[PDB]
């Protein structure tokens, strides 16, 4: 194949909440100040990520919402565990399995 950042669109669109030991991380009420950068951050200790990204939108407003995608499904639960209750910018940040893609 080939790739640069067409995948990246496709790591975030289609993606939801409320999967069920799946092997992707969705969250949500980021602030919207938050780059990619800023996953590595508070995630980088949980495990291994294997990929990460923001979700994108329409109109190109910030939508407060990353996607996550992790080594081992112990990790990817462990950040699931860990975080649904974590505060960061002044918001609680919601967790849960990305239940597509």
């Amino acid at each position: 194949g080939s790739h640069i950042d067409e995948t990246a669109a496709k790591f975030t669109e289609g993606v939801n909440p409320g999967g069920d030991r799946n092997c992707f991380i969705y969250c949500s009420n980021l602030p919207f100040s938050t780059a990619r950068s800023d996953l590595f951050d508070l995630f980088g200790p949980i495990g291994k990520i294997n990929n990460a990204e923001l979700k994108p939108q329409e109109n190109g407003q910030p939508t407060g919402v990353a996607v996550v995608e992790y080594e081992n499904l112990v990790d990817a639960d462990f950040c699931i565990q860990k975080l649904n209750n974590y505060n960061y910018g002044g918001c609680s940040l919601q967790i849960s399995y990305a239940r597509r893609d």
